[PDB]
C-alpha cells in the first residue's frame, strides 16, 4: 500500500488519540500517507477526509477524546452507505482503512472487506464488551475515573451517611462495573452476567453495619438499573440515609492510563502492519497478554463474558 | 489555658485534618494540651475524648475526612444538652473548644461561650455559604473535584451527544455552581441566588449549536433542582440528546487542594491564638485576602451573597 | 475599536489558555474582532498574525500550555524592535493589545504604550513575582503540582530512608517553596525572603527524629540553591539517609486548577475592557480579593515581598 | 490453618494496603485468623506482632504505603535469625506467613520453607523485577506518576526550552523506563536490557527539530546512569537548552491504579488460598494474564527480561 486512511467511531474513548497516533506514525515510519477521514462513517460517506502529516499527531498522545471526532451513522450499515463509502476511498486513493472503535464500528469494516475494501478493527471504547481482545482501550481510564469517585465518597462518609450507590456504566457488560467494584471495596456489585437478589444486597448492608463497618458501597451498572432507583429501595427497606452518585459521560473522558497509551500504540501499530501485509478483515486485540488478530466475522460470533471468579472473590472481600 | 479540645461537626469537608492538625500543632507549639473530641457535639456529650499528641497529626494534613468523626446532635440544641457537655468538659479539665464545621456548628459554639467557656468557630464546608468568611475550607477542592468532571465531559462530547447537565451541590448557595460553571466554561449555570429563564437556556443551546459550538454544558445547583428533571426537559423540548451527572457526595471528599491546605492551617492556628488571647465566642475566616474574627451572632446574622459580576461574565465568556 | 490583538510571553504558565479564551470572547461578545499573536512578541515582529474566531478557542479552557506559543524576544528590549512590531501591528489593523505572561512581558507593554500604543498586561507566570497582583495565574496550579509530589513522598517513607529534600521553582521568590511547603507540611522550607540558619535546620531534623516523626520533608526554593547540595549537606552532617526530588519545568505543565481558571478569565476581560475604555498602559490583577488594574510602570516599581506569619506558622506546625 | 500471619517488606508500592486487606479478608472469610508483623523482617525477629481484626483493613484499600510497615533486615539473611523468627511466629500460633515485597523478601520465604514454615511470596514493588510474575503490584501506579509529570512537561516545553531529560527508577530493571517512555511519547529510552549509542540519540534529536518535532523527551533509567549527567552531555553536545527532572522516590507514593488494586486483591487472595491448601514455599503471579504460582527456587533461576519489540516500537512511533 501506498496510503492507507485512519477515523474514529462509536462514543469517545480514552486513547483513541494514542491509536491514531500510533496508526499514523507505523504508516510514515514504512513510507506510507495516512489520510484523515473525519466525522467516523459519516464523515467518510461526505469526503470529509485530509492528509495526516507526521507532526499533526503531536501533543496528543495524553489527550482524551478524539482529534477526528466521531458519530454514529446506521446509513454505513447498509448497501448505499457502503457503497458511498468505498467511493470517497477510492476517490481519495485510500488503499486501506483502520477503524478505532466499538461494537458498531466492526460491523462497518466487515462489511467494508466482505465489500473487498481492506479494513482492520481497532478496539476503542470503555465499556470492555468488543470480542478478541481481554481489554479495550479507555476501559482502564474508565475504571480508574470510577474510583476516583469512590475514594472521595471514603472521606465523605459520616455516621448517620454511610450508605452510598454509584451507578457506573456498561449497557450489557458489567466491566467496568465489576472491575472498579473490586478495586474499590465495593460491598455490592451489580452486572447483568450475573444475578442478584435485593434481599442480599440489603442483608450484606445490614450485616456490615452491625459488624462496624465504617461505610457500604454499592456498584449499580447502568445495564442493570438505575442507581436513584436502587438508592430509594436501599433506603426505604432499611431507613439508612442512602446517597447517589451518576457517573455518566464522565466515564468517556480525560487522559487515558499508562495501560491505555500503550496498548492503543500497540494495537494501532499492528492494524498498520496487517494492512501493509495483505491481511484485512481482521480486529486487533491483547489476549492473554499477548498481541493478536481475529477474523472479524468470527470475532463478533464470540459472547462476551466477564470473569466469574473475579466477581466471587468481589463478594468474599467486603466481609 | 492549660488544656483545649478540638472537635468537627457536620458534613464532612477537605481539609478538616489540616484544620485539625494546626490546632494540636499551634497549641502544642506554645505549651497548651489537646484533646480530640470524637463524633463532634454528641462525641462530647458522650465524653468520647482523648488527648492527641504532637504525633497523632502527623500524615492527616493531606488526607481526605476527619479523624474526629462527626455527627448531627440536635440534643446539643437542648439545654439538657449543652449541660451534660459542659459537664463532659470539665471533667476532661478543658477550659476552651475550637469547632470545625459548618454554619451549623457554629451554634454550639455561641452557647458554649455564654455558659462560660470559650469557644472558637472554624468554618469547615464545601458550600461557601458560612459568613464572616469569603471562603470555606473544602470549597476550593469542591471545584476541583467539579472541573474534573466537567473536563471528562468535554472529551466525551460528540457530535449527537453535545448536551450535558451537570448537578452540583450548594443546598441554598450557588458559589459550587458559579465557580465551577466559570472554571469549567459552562454555557448556563442555575443558582438560587439568580432568577433563570428555561426559554432564554435553550435559546443559547441552539445559538451555540448553529454557531458550530462543539458541547453545551449547564451547570446545576441542587438548591435549584434535579439535574435529571432540567436534563429530560431539555431533550424533550430540543429533541438535542442530553445527558446527566449527580456528582453528590464525591464533592465532599478527596485530598485538600493547596489553597485549603493554606487557609485551613491559617485558621486552624488563629484559633488557637484566639483561645490563649482569652477570647471566646469568635468564629474566623478570611476576608479581602487577609484573616479575620468576628462575634458569632453578628456573623451569622448577615445574609450570605454571590458575585453577580462573575456570574454575568459567565454568560458573556460563553457565547 | 474594532480590532485587537493578544499574546503569551515568558515561561508558559498554566491557565494562559484560559486567559487566551477569555480575551478572545470578551472582545468577541463586544463585536471587537480578535487577532493572535504566535511566538510573543519575536511572533509579532515577523508578522505571525492571524485572527481568532470564536471557536478557535473552544476547548482550551482546561489545556495547560498555550495555544499561542511565548517567544524570550530580546530583539523587543530594543527601540529597533518595538518599531518593527509596532509596524506590524498597523500594518495589521490592531489597535490595542493584551499581553498575557510575566515579568520582562510587561516592560514590553509599558514601551509599546510610551509609544502611544495601548496595551494591557495580564499577569501569567507560576512564581507569583509581578507586582499589581496578590496572585499570578498559574500559581495555584504549580502549589498543587509540588503537593502532589510531597503527598507521594509521605507513602515513599521508610525508617531507613526518613530524610526529603525537594527543590522547587519560583526564580527570585518564595512564594511556590513557601505556601507549597506550608500546604505539604514541610520540616524546613528555605526561600529568599528569609534568613534561615542550617544548624537550625540540622537541629529541627534531629529533634524530629528523637520524638518519632516518622518522615522530615524540606522544601528548598531553587533562588536559594541547589537540592542536591543542601541534601548532602545534610546527609554528611547528620548521617541520615537523604534523598533529593527536582521537580523542574513540571510545575510549569498540566491542566489549570479552578481558581487559576476563574483568575485568568476575569483577569482576561478586564483587560479587553480597560482596552475599550480607552486605557493603554494598564496591568491587572487580584488585590485583597479585588479585581484591580494599574499603571505598569509604576506597579513595576513595586518591590515583591512574601507574607512573613506565614513563613513563622510554617515553623511551628511542624514541630 | 487455624491462623496465620502477613507482613510488608522491601521498598514501598502503591497497593500493598490492597493487598494486606485482601489477605485478611480472604482468611477471615475461611475462618481463619489474620495477625499482622509491623516492620518486615526485624518486626518479626523483634516479635512486633499485632491481630488484625476485619475493619483494620477498612479504608486502606485505596491508600499507597503499608500499615504495617517495611524494613531492611539483614539479621533475618542469617540462620540465627531465622530460627528467632521461627520462634516468634510460633509463640503466636502463626502457622504460615504471607510476605508482602521485592526480590529479598522472597530470599526470606524460601529460607522459612526450608525451615519447615510454610511462606507465600506476593509481588510487591514498583520496578517489575521480581520473577515469576509478567507485572509486580506497584509497577502500574509508577508509570502513570511518570507520564504525569512527561505530561506536565509537554505544556512546559516552548520553543527555547524544548529538550528534557527525565530520570526513572528501575535500578536494574528497564520496564519503567520502556513503559513509561513508549507511553508518553518519549523519542528516546535508555535502559540496561538494550545497548545505546549516545550517537544516535543526537542524531535522533536532530532529525526532530529539522523536522519540526516541538519537544523532545527522554527517559533515563536509573540503572543506566544519572539524568544531570545525560541532561549536561546533550546539551554540551547540541547547544539544544536541556531541562531534567528527577522524580526519585515520588515514583513509590501516590494511591494505588486501578489494575494495581485489582492485581493486589487477586494475587493476596491466592496468598491465603495457598496457605490454607498446605502448599507453602511459592510465590504468586500474573503470568499471560492468568492467576500463577511457582516454587520460589525454581522462580528466582530465571533472568529478568523486557519486551524488546516494544522497545522497537517506541523507536518507530517517536520519528
Amino acid at each position: 500500500m501506498k496510503r492507507i486512511g485512519v477515523l474514529t467511531s462509536g462514543g469517545d474513548s480514552p486513547g483513541m488519540n494514542a491509536a491514531i497516533r500510533s496508526v499514523v506514525r507505523k504508516a510514515i515510519y514504512h513510507g506510507v500517507e495516512v489520510y484523515g477521514v473525519y466525522h467516523g462513517y459519516a464523515g467518510l460517506i461526505a469526503g470529509n477526509i485530509k492528509k495526516l502529516e507526521v507532526g499533526d499527531v503531536g501533543d496528543i498522545i495524553h489527550r482524551g477524546g478524539t482529534i477526528l471526532y466521531t458519530a454514529r451513522c446506521p446509513e454505513f450499515k447498509t448497501e448505499e452507505g457502503q457503497k458511498k463509502g468505498i467511493e470517497q476511498l477510492k476517490k481519495h486513493g485510500i488503499e486501506g482503512l483502520v477503524v478505532i472503535g466499538g461494537d458498531g464500528s466492526y460491523q462497518g469494516a466487515k462489511k467494508l472487506t466482505e465489500h473487498g475494501f481492506p479494513c482492520v478493527g481497532v478496539p476503542g471504547t470503555i465499556d470492555n464488551d468488543i470480542p478478541g481482545t481481554d481489554f479495550t482501550i479507555g476501559f482502564d481510564t474508565a475504571l480508574n475515573t470510577v474510583i476516583d469517585a469512590i475514594d472521595k465518597i471514603r472521606d465523605a462518609a459520616t455516621s448517620h451517611e454511610r450508605t452510598y450507590v454509584i451507578e457506573v456504566m456498561g449497557r450489557h457488560a458489567g466491566d467496568i462495573a465489576l472491575w472498579s467494584g473490586l478495586a474499590g471495596g465495593a460491598e455490592t456489585i451489580l452486572i447483568p452476567e450475573a444475578d442478584y437478589d435485593m434481599n442480599d444486597v440489603i442483608a450484606r448492608l445490614k450485616r456490615g453495619h452491625e459488624r462496624g463497618k465504617k461505610h457500604s458501597i454499592i456498584i449499580v451498572a447502568e445495564g442493570v438499573g438505575s442507581g436513584v432507583d436502587f438508592g430509594r429501595q436501599i433506603q426505604e427497606a432499611t431507613g439508612f440515609e442512602t446517597r447517589v452518585t451518576v457517573l455518566g459521560h464522565v466515564q468517556r473522558g480525560g487522559s487515558p492510563t499508562a495501560f491505555d497509551r500503550v496498548l492503543a500504540s500497540r494495537l494501532g501499530a499492528r492494524a498498520v502492519e496487517l494492512l501493509l501485509e495483505g491481511k484485512g478483515g481482521r480486529c486487533v486485540g491483547i489476549q492473554n497478554n499477548q498481541l493478536v488478530d481475529h477474523d472479524i466475522a468470527e470475532a463478533l460470533a464470540n459472547k462476551h463474558t466477564i470473569d466469574q471468579r473475579m466477581y466471587a472473590l468481589s463478594k468474599e472481600l467486603s466481609i
